[PDB]
């Protein structure tokens, strides 16, 4: 087994390399979850409350609101660049 | 078994390389979930509440609202570029 | 078994390479889920509530609303480019 | 087993290398979660409350609001660059 | 087993190298969680309250608000650069 990546270079590259090599309630086992992962504005209200929640005679009022002036500005995401010009002007 | 990627280079590339090589309630096993993953504005309200929730005589009022001025601006996502010009002007 | 990708280069390419090589309630096993995945504005209200939810005599009122001024602007998504011009003007 | 990455260089690259090599209520086992991970504005209200919460005769009022002027500005995220110009002007 | 990364260099690179090599209520075991991890503005209200919270006759009023003028400005995140110019002007 042999893996050769990017053996010879002559210049000014802009690279983003990832190599994985392998040989051989909520449960997880033997995994790889996040590589080069990007999250923006992620929400999660309830999760895995319990084995027996609100079992008998429960009065529940769940109310969720998401509003308001938000703003996101990104010029280059997971994007290598070379010999170029990247700008944000406001 | 042999894998050769991008052996020789002469210049200024802009690259995004990923290599995977293999030989051989909620449950997961032996997996790869997120590589180069991007998430924007992800919501999830209830998930995996429990084994016996609200089992007997439950009065529930679930209300969800999503409003409001939001804004997202992206100039290059997962897009390498070379010898170019990328700009955002407001 | 042999795999050759992009052996020789002379210039300034813009590339996005992925290589997978293999030899050999909710359940998952032996899989690859997300590579180069992009999600925007994903919602999910209820999921995998439980083994016996609301089993007897349940009064439920589920109400969901999604409104509001939202905006998304993207100039290049999963699109490498070279010797070019990419811009967003507002 | 042999892995060769970026053996020879002559210039001024901008690189982002990751190499993984392997040989062989909420539970986790034998995993790799976050490499090069980026999170912005992540929220989570309730999680893993307990084995038997609100078991009998519970009156609950859950209210969640998210508003307000927020702002995020990023010029290059997970994007190596070379021989270029990156700027943010306000 | 052999791993060779970046054997020879002649110039002024800007690199970000990570190498992992392996041979062989809430619970965790035998894992690697955060490498090169970045978090900005992360919130979490309740988590792992207890084995039997609010077991009998509980009156609960949960209210959460997030507002206010916040601002974040970043010029280069996880992005090595060389022979270039990175600036933020306000």
């Amino acid at each position: 087994l042999m893996v050769k990546v990017l053996d010879a270079v002559r210049g000014s590259p802009a690279i983003n390399v990832a190599v994985h090599v392998f040989r051989k309630l909520t449960a997880e086992e033997e995994f790889v979850e996040g590589i080069y992962k990007v999250e923006i504005d992620t929400k999660s209200y309830w999760k895995a409350l319990g084995i027996s929640p609100f079992h008998e005679h429960a009065e529940v009022v769940f109310t969720a609101n998401d509003s308001g002036p938000r703003r996101y500005t990104i010029a280059a995401l997971l994007s290598p660049y070379s010999y170029s010009t990247t700008a944000v002007v406001t």
